[PDB]
């Protein structure tokens, strides 16, 4: 069993989907229709080789100029310029000019190879990559000669021994890999990327459809464009192997802590789930207020409630946040679920998790972020969260809404160390509130469920 | 990071937030759809407010529509083309308008269109130019796909040019490709197609923006509609979750509900009334329009399940002079039939009304009347916007809710908006009588109990 | 804010869909399958030009002769050839020849444009329509001719000032909009007719895609084709919960009324569901009854029953519909659901009213209805009648079978909702009613127990 030698491309995520980078010496297809992000792809492979590992580059262009390329990557703080002038990457133009609209022939390939030859020499470049081989195949349409012409290049630059990545375009989502439908059957290794658009909603996906010889992990995972590029997250690549102690922290409930049978295990993950207005919103203030009283740092995200009324709130239940946010231990984070995808809302938890560092998070609401999301996308981003917590060893506290007050859900419930309920019982014609802990895997919890009420002090529950 | 392009705002009433800033300096922009979308209008409103609002003159090129057409369509927005031509700020440029009286072969000339381009612009010191029907001479060597490389020839010229173009192109799909020659997305550096979605019976627009170049956008669709004032988009993810809060009162127009709120309603707060029908949901609502103007307040009271008639008819025998409230400009009573059009436009004309009236209270007399025939994907939305939009504006927010609307009745929404909603009274019977109790108070305390509902 | 200037082109509710009717002197293209009314659109535009006007107009034919569009449009009681005698209406024959052909294969338009101007300006006509002008461009296989040449054809005729109506065709019903691909970017208004065939049943709708100057209603609008041509309704601009009035009448049974909180609300939509056997024809009978005892005219559409045996039902339940309809206030229509689509339902209904002018109506089933069709299709027909309804001031009592969106939809538009079931007590049957909804109004809101007799329904405590 002998593994073939890859060449790492530290695309965030991309090496654990290709589980270990791009094959030495092999051409790599990225296919995908317009706007995918196959152009950043790209540029980012060559960016991240000249800057991480010392690999000076090509980056062949047939559809657009080299000064277009360097203010679009300059977006990404990435100076092209400035690796250019060093002589780390060069950028073959090969685009077509307005000025000599029009010529007698065709593309010559033969032409072209001998001038990346030509750079790959003068540069000592070990990565390359080309923006679109169908600017050539504008012309020979025939799929049989693509083909050929495809074969010819893909095996000239496997001589060469630069790692290439080629670009091809494709029109339809679940449609053919690539326009011609025979480029696909002569590159060794053949990514695609799409950008789906299901109801009003578009996301993008990477897939990796094969690497000859080399193993990977297949289907369909998600991702993002973000501060640095691509940003891939490859769910299921993270490990069930959490550690898992007897450490325990308050809920910031003193009663509470003991239906919990002395608080709430540190490394566990907690759902609060109840109906509206019975005080979800109250445990979560204590929690993230309680992180603080031990100096502890702490990042309360909503995505309900503006900051200026999350401060209101909590004065009125004796709890002093704008001071917590002076002592730069509490951290509040507001957003609306609509203003992005949950693969970002999931980047912007880790972000500012890995910033900020906290030793606890909470989520305002789990429901805010379900709307209009199917139970596939939710539950990834469920996973994905309580999974990257708990490899932190991060505190996590979510809560929901129950189906108190509606007729006719627990998928993410396995996933949840410890539930606690919240629901309104009518009480001779008054409305009161009852709590009980549901779940609790590792300790003793109270069968109960109790009454409990909700004043300026915050809970209180009674026996 | 260090890059940030230099983007030329538009004006297009929410198109700039998805575009986040307006389109790329000194590139072109492809605008996609099927007929009837708007393209043409995206491409006119484009050049308008950029000639009004910061004095940039612009370019106007057609394939299609006479100068004469394009200026008497305008003026079903109230928009002077004409004037603009005279003053020189204005320039239409007819580019393949053919006459009648044609000849045998021609066309297959689109160097000397963008010769003639480039000095309208330099003598108009153009900096937006908007070009209809593009394709009109791309029907010529179609076949040889002859279309991507005259599309890049032109759109490298603009760059060289440095105006910022807005080019329109055909399609025959709303879900089809995104061209009708699939190239042209390759081609253009920014994307945005405009989609006239037919679905169950009703069609819907939406616009979107994908495959901008160097910067960043909004992903998905949008809605939009088609107003007397041109294209307004409602980009419910740009909306920021940054509303301000305050511990101040507003009386709700009812002595016992105040007391019951621990002190009337907060001013920033969404009230939703959800009850039975005949539990005084609308004299509720009735009492809190009044308070507004008792007060010198402007408020707005939508209805879709009433008349204008009865809505003065019943204020009237309670003893609330709703046509004298109006007499002061104190009071604006808005009646709707809420199947006449989408949610996005009563969304847009509850917005509407709010900005040229500046009220301090709203009032909607049933959400319910909405929530119907619509997926409950599109009346959250709609819920959404309306809270949303009202807490940014501090005004203040009283919607009521049906909870027997229909048979498959539940005592909260079926959407489930109540998390968006600040303070819920719930409107019942009781006893034989009718009773009302505060449900969610958020912010205060509140009297738990249940309670007739009597005003006095 | 200058609106342009608009062309009645009466159809019966095709106006309030366009608001206003046609943009003057402009070309507008109606496009649709074989068999959607594209023609009898056509012939009516000019036709009411003529009649309810006095605006001449040119047709232009090319699939079929005078003769056989005089014939057809007989059928409505038009009569075309006195217009054209008359020098009002003139027919422009444009159709091949069905013997010959010509040595030249094609036909340029240049040839034909000035026949149409020419008699144009000879009948000085206002209205000109174009039937079947695709078969202008059969010749043409390439879509950028049949553009170029019907571009010029516009053009042409907004330089004669006249305002068009060209009628095209599609293969499709979800299809491309016209069968080039390229004619709805081309004319300035384009509306498309469908007949979309589903679930055994088939439905015609009207849709104005675009008017490129102005302002119109956006989606289809079902429509039928009756004895006086195209009638289109335009469901989204009626009062389908809206009222004039506060004033109550009686529902036939005096102990319901109190449950009622005084009775239905004139006006109102009561929609009363239940079981099978748990009395819903019982009410309807009732209602009627009501109506007449007061000398209102009311009509009893009927579907589950025939009228003999709605009139022994009823005579066994104390009412004599026999003499109701001597008096000339009780009429009873009866009919399967499946003797007509549902929109001509919607039509029947919609006919007798305007001639019985009814105070009140009622449906003993609109589950009979809603069972050969869509669901769609149903939640429309509701709508068209208590539009109308409504509109007429009349009383409507509906009734039902016991979350869809249909059923939603339709119940939230209802004022009124009475449930009727019929259960199992102590080893016996035993009935019961209850107000569920009430729009506008206290109501018990608690369940009572019922009884029916030969006397009507007799309601417990
Ligand atoms: N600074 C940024 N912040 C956020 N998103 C960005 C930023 N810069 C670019 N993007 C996103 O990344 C995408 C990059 O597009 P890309 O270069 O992949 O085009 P492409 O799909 O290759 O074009 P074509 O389909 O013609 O090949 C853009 O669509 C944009 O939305
Ligand atoms: N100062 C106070 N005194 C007494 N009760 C209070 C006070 N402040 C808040 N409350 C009560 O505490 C409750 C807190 O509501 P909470 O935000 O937990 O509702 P929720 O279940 O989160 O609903 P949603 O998820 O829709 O926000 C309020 O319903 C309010 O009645
Ligand atoms: N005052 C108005 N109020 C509401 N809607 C209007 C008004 N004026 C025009 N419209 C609508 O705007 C649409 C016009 O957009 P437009 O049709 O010009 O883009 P487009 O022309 O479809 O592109 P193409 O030129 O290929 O047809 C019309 O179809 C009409 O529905
Ligand atoms: N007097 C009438 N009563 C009821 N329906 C009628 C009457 N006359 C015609 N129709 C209906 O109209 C339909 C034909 O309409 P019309 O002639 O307007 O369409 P068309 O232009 O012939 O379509 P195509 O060009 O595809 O044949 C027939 O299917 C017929 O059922
Ligand atoms: N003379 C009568 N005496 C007692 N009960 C009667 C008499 N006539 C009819 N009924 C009862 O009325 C019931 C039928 O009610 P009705 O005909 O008013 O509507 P329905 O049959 O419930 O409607 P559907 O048949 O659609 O369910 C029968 O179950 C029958 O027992
Ligand atoms: N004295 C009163 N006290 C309380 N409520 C009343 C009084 N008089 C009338 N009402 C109710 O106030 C309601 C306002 O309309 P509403 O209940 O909202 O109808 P719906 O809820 O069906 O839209 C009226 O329907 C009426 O029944
Ligand atoms: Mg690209
Ligand atoms: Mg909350
Ligand atoms: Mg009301
Ligand atoms: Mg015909
Ligand atoms: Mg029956």
């Amino acid at each position: 069993h002998q593994a073939i030698a890859k060449m790492r491309t530290m695309i965030e995520g991309f090496d654990d989907i290709s589980h270990g980078g791009l094959p030495i010496g092999r051409s790599t297809l990225v296919s995908g229709t317009s706007g995918t992000g196959k152009t950043l792809f790209s540029i980012q492979f060559l960016y991240n080789g000249i800057i991480e590992f010392d690999e000076p580059g090509v980056f062949v262009t047939f559809e657009e100029t080299p000064q277009d390329i360097i203010k679009n990557a300059r977006s990404f703080g990435w100076d092209l310029a400035k690796l250019v002038d060093e002589g780390k990457l060069f950028i073959l133009d090969a685009s077509p000019d307005p000025e000599g609209q029009e010529v007698v022939g065709g593309f010559d390939l033969s032409a072209l190879i001998e001038r990346i030859n030509y750079a790959i020499q003068k540069y000592r470049a070990r990565r390359v990559s080309i923006d679109s081989v169908t600017s050539v195949f504008q012309q020979y349409d025939a799929s049989s000669v693509v083909r050929r012409e495809l074969f010819r290049l893909v095996a000239r630059l496997k001589q060469i021994g630069a790692t290439t990545v080629m670009t091809t375009e494709r029109i339809e989502e679940y449609g053919p890999i690539a326009r011609y439908g025979v480029e696909e059957f002569v590159s060794d290794n053949v990514v695609i990327l799409r950008n789906v658009l299901e109801g009003e909603r578009r996301r993008r996906t990477l897939e990796i459809l094969k690497l000859r010889g080399t193993s990977h992990m297949k289907g369909e995972y998600p991702f993002t464009i973000t501060d640095h590029g691509i940003n891939i997250f490859p769910l299921g690549a993270m490990r069930l192997t959490q550690r898992s102690s007897n450490v325990r922290v308050s809920s910031g409930v003193v009663r509470l802590d003991e239906m919990c049978g002395g608080g709430f295990f540190k490394d566990s993950i907690i759902l609060a789930t109840g109906a509206t207005g019975t005080g979800k919103t109250l445990l979560v203030s204590r929690f993230v207020e309680n992180a603080c009283a031990n100096k502890e740092r702490a990042i309360l995200f909503a995505y309900e409630e503006s900051r200026a009324q999350l401060l209101r709130n909590a004065y009125s239940w004796g709890m002093d946040f704008e001071e917590m946010e002076r002592q730069n231990l509490l951290k509040i984070v507001c957003a609306y679920p609509e203003s992005a995808g949950l693969e970002d809302h999931l980047q912007i938890i880790k972000s500012e998790i890995n910033d900020f560092k906290p030793a606890r998070i909470a989520i305002d609401s789990l429901s805010a972020l379900a709307r209009g999301v199917s139970n596939n996308a939710f539950r990834q981003f469920v996973i994905g969260v309580t999974g990257y917590a708990k490899q932190e060893e991060i505190t996590g506290l979510f809560t929901n809404t129950s189906d108190q007050f509606m007729g006719a859900d627990s998928h993410i419930e396995a996933i949840t160390d410890t539930i606690i309920l919240l629901q309104y019982v009518e009480i001779r014609g008054e409305m009161s509130r009852a709590i009980n802990v549901f779940k609790m895997r590792g300790s003793w919890h109270d069968k109960a469920i109790r009454e409990f009420m909700i004043s300026d002090k915050g809970p209180d529950i009674k026996d």
